């Protein structure tokens, strides 16, 4: 029975078409937050803007691409069209490739770079300026238990993530005499349905065995706490990092 | 709206009878938690029930010194009876002498300590081992922004709650296998009502200057945070910080 | 009296010719190294060469762009003309505009990004391949007390600088049985020349309150931290964010 | 070639009789600080003033208990009769009981914390004052890893370790205008005689493989960090923690 005070206004999801972020669109939209599903992907935005409306919510999808900034602004302006804009997840991102820093290529790493951080602040921009403008709202960035820590062969996206805490930090300086929250998420790993088909049984075991639980997280256990930072009930947390991580950064 | 998935177990809220954990306890109890207010003052440990049988939950008083190890068996006990406990929150404390490191007193040392962290300490035996047997649970210690930063003339009670830290990383490593969570919540500056009669109107102004929101936190911002954490929808956080600091720690 | 086990090795110390880059080329130098002084500004470079020379010490001066991955192969190449590549300081580092994060230019922020993130990721690729090839170095990225605190109206700075902890981590990590450690240091507020010259009076008095010390730090204090962390001295330090800031992020 | 600017002045190294305590009293000593070795065990503080006086430096022995406020008093004075006292390290230290947090013995809590913890407070209330009256100086606690992470069973150690890293932060924002820097040192597993002595061959390879390196560390890796810390090249060091871990925390 986990109701959150997000009503009466719209959510940006951003890679809100899968995974955590789809996890992330389904929780707000069920506590009555008029929900934009941004993706890649559209077919699989306009996807969980079905699922929304099936279990009796307000959705729309909008197909774009986070690196380019008019997208941002695109999506600012369509979730307004909804109800004001008063949550912003910036949720998109991808892995890189699998490399030492001393092999990566130039292209993964400036790739990853572009979306898992870039694209966050493109975003940002136009979110705090409608948020300033409308009274007050919380932005959530993806992070990771990799923005506090490290893990081999995957150095840009460990960078990007830690890169992440600090935009965060200073949008939350900038914008709190506005009321414009702004907070980071650090999920451990997530059994995701592309998680689940690329682990095998050996990996998910090794994985498995360095979060204390012993099991990976559920997307549902992210989008509960993401829903949490961006509802009324959280008006004192900004700048600040919160780990979903199954005890993993304790040890 | 706001409701937790808190229902059909007994919550402990240490020092429950003011402030922060009065807050605690009827956010708890408003959303089904059976709740054991325990606090050094009886008489307001009773105020709180009573509060909390007004508003339609239930809850029960345990007058006692947390400092006294058979307080917190007596409290375990008295809470699952109530119904089985699956939450503490560890939240009495103490301000403490303020005074320097060098000018500090021996005695005053050692009770912030005893109350601040030793308490906690002594709680989570009985309260870890109940939840370990009955399949799991929550416990939430009430740490502080002074549990990652110092403040001039609070030795004693920032050494406590950065001490907290360390406590709960460990229980929630060794108790993650029983399912029992263990987390910090670190709060700013929060308006209680003795924080309210203590502070000069020039003093407020000076505190609410050091956060970026440009006030102090009332205590319902703590305990819906803390409320969270305590839920099931919190299932895969533990061992970890979580300030609730209006951006105190962010600069 | 300081002396550091540097000797018998090169040492590439980017934007070597001002500053802080100075100082730490200064310091290496004076224990023995084998200094490659890189720069944008070649009459910089060459003036530091010639100080550390007149001093009795051995270097070298190379004028490029960090952002450029061939300029930092380049640097690999003649450092190891010098001597064994044993230690790198990736110092180079730009401030950016001042301006909000919604209002913050996109030039400005990719500018930021490129030189004090991808150019150290760019020069430490050669870095850490030369230093696993002869058996083992130090790798020291300059990041700041920005690196883990926010700053108003510096968004793409503290974001860059909190992103390389991240690639420290990392790399720290991946080249551990390669004996190349990777650290970052973490100033805060150091009153270079150019600094002393830039702020007013009242800037300077309002920094200095930030600090404990209740002033700005020298760059001989940060190029003693350095040089200590590069040295053979420091052979368990690995991964590890080191703060040279006067009690800045203890408060 | 190391040498520390450490010369003409006096330095307290609490538990200076083994281990890490007496690899930092032979450095200190070996770079012309008058060291001050304070222990339980007279013989063996006796034994490393010899092996000092030995390699030509300055030392004299005091046999006591730290945990007594009037032994911390003692040692003060007896550093300040050598030379200006201007250095101290809290390093004594206990391991504890192996227990969960639920069944940890009441006796072996409260020990870990009076000694690893309390003691460490004992003793800077007159380094504090001494220092401040000398013109300045530097004491540097001896913390752990686990002041900033968990480790299952040595729940008071972890907790005594992690209250460390506040004291430290009060200290340093309070003294910071008399010039009295205080920071901590978080080692890793160090191969001290008792280590090597206590850990089986399986329990020492477990714990090789939990740090980057690959290997445990060396009290001569930790001692050249601290008298680092504990010189006049760190003055703008203060109220920080600093890692000697070989890749632990990294992730
Ligand atoms: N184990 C985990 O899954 C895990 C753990 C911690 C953090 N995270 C973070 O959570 C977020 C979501 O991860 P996920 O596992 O659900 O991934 P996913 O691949 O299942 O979903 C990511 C979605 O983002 C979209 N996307 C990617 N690049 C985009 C772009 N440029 N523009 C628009 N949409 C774009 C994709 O189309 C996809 O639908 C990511 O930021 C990831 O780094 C994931
Ligand atoms: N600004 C703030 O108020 C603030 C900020 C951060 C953290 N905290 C923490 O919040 C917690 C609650 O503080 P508060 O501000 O609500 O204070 P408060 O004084 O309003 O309430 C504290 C309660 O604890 C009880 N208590 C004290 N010692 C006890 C003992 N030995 N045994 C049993 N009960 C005892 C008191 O009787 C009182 O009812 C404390 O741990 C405090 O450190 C407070
Ligand atoms: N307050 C401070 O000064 C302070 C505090 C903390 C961290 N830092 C960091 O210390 C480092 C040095 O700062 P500083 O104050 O000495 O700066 P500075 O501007 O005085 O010197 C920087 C030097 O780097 C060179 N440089 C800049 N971009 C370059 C490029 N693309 N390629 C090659 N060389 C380039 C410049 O020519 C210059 O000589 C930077 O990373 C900065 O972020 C500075
Ligand atoms: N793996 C490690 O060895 C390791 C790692 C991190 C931190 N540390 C810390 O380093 C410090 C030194 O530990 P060590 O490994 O060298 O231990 P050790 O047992 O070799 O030496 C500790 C010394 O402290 C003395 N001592 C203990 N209690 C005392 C008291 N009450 N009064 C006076 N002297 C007392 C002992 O007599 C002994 O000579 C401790 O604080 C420990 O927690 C050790
Ligand atoms: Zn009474
Ligand atoms: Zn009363
Ligand atoms: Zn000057
Ligand atoms: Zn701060
Ligand atoms: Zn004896
Ligand atoms: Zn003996
Ligand atoms: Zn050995
Ligand atoms: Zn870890």
């Amino acid at each position: 029975m986990a109701q959150y005070d997000v009503a009466d206004r719209s959510a940006i999801v951003t890679g809100g078409g899968s995974g955590i972020g789809r996890a992330v669109a389904l929780t707000l939209a069920a506590s009555g937050a008029a929900v934009l599903v941004t993706d890649l992907n559209e077919e699989h935005a306009q996807a969980v803007v079905a699922e929304i409306e099936a279990a009796g919510g307000k959705a729309a999808a909008l197909a774009g691409d986070v690196t380019d900034p008019a997208f941002g602004e695109a999506s600012v302006a369509a979730a307004n069209a909804l109800a004001p804009l008063k949550i912003a997840v910036n949720n998109a991102g991808i892995g890189g490739e699998a490399a030492t820093v001393g092999d990566y290529s130039l292209d993964s790493w400036r790739k990853v770079i572009e979306v898992n951080l870039n694209a966050v602040f493109y975003g940002m921009q136009p979110q705090l300026k409608a948020m300033a403008a409308n009274g007050g709202g919380a932005i959530v960035n993806m992070a990771s238990i990799l923005g506090s820590v490290g893990f081999a062969n995957s150095s840009a996206y460990v960078t990007a993530k830690h890169a992440l805490l600090g935009l965060t930090q200073n949008a939350a300086l900038e914008y709190a005499a506005d009321k414009v929250r702004v907070v980071a998420v650090g999920p451990g790993f997530i059994r995701t349905p592309l998680v689940e088909a690329n682990l095998s049984a050996e990996a998910l075991a090794f994985l498995e065995g360095k979060h204390a639980l012993g099991r990976l997280g559920e997307p549902e256990e992210v989008a509960s706490l993401v829903a949490f930072l961006a509802s009324d009930a959280a008006s004192f947390i900004t700048g600040s990092y919160h780990l979903v991580d199954g005890g993993y950064t304790a040890q």
